[PDB]
């Protein structure tokens, strides 16, 4: 039996005003990629996260406070949004889950390293089913994908509870070399698992009607290196130095946050990026 999440994407000033007429590309690309994720094996369970609605925020009064506290910022969205919301799951853009995506660089209690946000079992009920996105480029879809695991219930894979079952998976506290073959840990498995069980998500099982369609290509088969990097560090960066980590100009000055080349990048002729590595893209 299958679990269809319902989506609004929202996104706020910042990324209407960096990302221009490509924006809502750029969210539906994000959200394909962690689309993707929950089709993965691993979770144990037939969820197919499907985009309803989409906000754009071209006009900051229309939409929440967006500030540098996560929290507050999370507080904020999750309230703004009720509004947003049919009250039956029976009106076709009535959503199940609203995400926010920001360019502000969220902050927690301690520093700003902090990538989102979201509330822990939230999934079916209205005023909480919220997270919120730092757009740091195409890393934001681990995030997002990360950030819906808590929706769905499973908490951080380094937990007491998650010490039987079980930082290569999606629900590591942070980032490390993502198990590409079981994205999911046995904890986040279970987790979710135990929540549908429980009866937790029973707005999840209608189907979406004439739902937004998401983009079928690899991410970088629409984003080359040097778009990659203008998403991390600005528009004037551009591609430095293969697909394990993209390096960024900033005398030549290169940087980089460890993330790696997204998967369809191309690194050569006849060439592109999965998982990290740069491999033949007619495949033997
Ligand atoms: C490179 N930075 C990181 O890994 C940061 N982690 C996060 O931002 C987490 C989300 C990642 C997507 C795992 C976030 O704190 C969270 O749990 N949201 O629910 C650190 C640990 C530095 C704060
Ligand atoms: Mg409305
Ligand atoms: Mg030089
Ligand atoms: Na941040
Ligand atoms: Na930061
Ligand atoms: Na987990
Ligand atoms: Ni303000
Ligand atoms: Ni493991
Ligand atoms: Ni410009
Ligand atoms: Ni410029
Ligand atoms: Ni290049
Ligand atoms: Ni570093
Ligand atoms: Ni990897
Ligand atoms: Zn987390």
């Amino acid at each position: 039996s299958h679990r269809y999440v319902e989506t609004m994407l929202v996104a706020d000033q910042s990324m209407a005003e960096f990302h221009g007429s490509g924006l809502k590309h750029y969210l539906l690309t994000l959200f394909s990629v962690a689309a993707r994720l929950y089709k993965h094996p691993s979770i144990r369970n037939s969820v197919s996260l499907v985009v309803v609605k989409i906000l754009v925020i071209h006009d900051e009064q229309k939409g929440p406070e967006v500030t540098s506290n996560a929290a507050l910022t999370l507080r904020n969205f999750c309230n703004w949004q009720k509004q947003h919301n049919p009250p039956s799951d029976r009106d076709a853009e009535h959503y199940d889950t609203a995400i926010l995506f920001t360019r502000q660089d969220l902050c927690g209690s301690q520093t700003c390293d902090t990538l989102g946000m979201a509330d822990v079992g939230t999934v079916c009920d209205p005023s909480r089913s919220c997270s919120v996105i730092e757009d740091d480029g195409l890393q934001a879809a681990f995030t997002t994908a990360h950030e819906l695991g808590h929706v769905f219930n499973m908490p951080h894979d380094d937990a007491k509870q998650c010490a039987s079952l079980n930082d290569s998976h999606m629900m590591a506290s942070m980032l490390s070399n993502l198990d590409h073959s079981q994205p999911w840990s046995p904890c986040s498995a279970y987790m979710i698992t135990s929540f549908l069980d429980n009866g937790h998500g029973e707005c999840l099982m209608d189907k979406p009607q004439n739902p937004i369609q998401l983009p079928g290509d690899l991410p970088g088969t629409s984003y080359d290196a040097n778009r990659q990097c203008q998403f991390t560090f600005g528009e004037d960066s551009k591609h430095c130095p293969t697909c394990s980590t993209l390096w960024c100009t900033g005398v030549l000055v290169c940087q980089t946050k460890h993330f790696p080349w997204a998967d369809g990048t191309s690194c050569g002729e006849g060439k592109w990026c999965i998982n990290g590595k740069c491999v033949n893209k007619l495949v033997p």
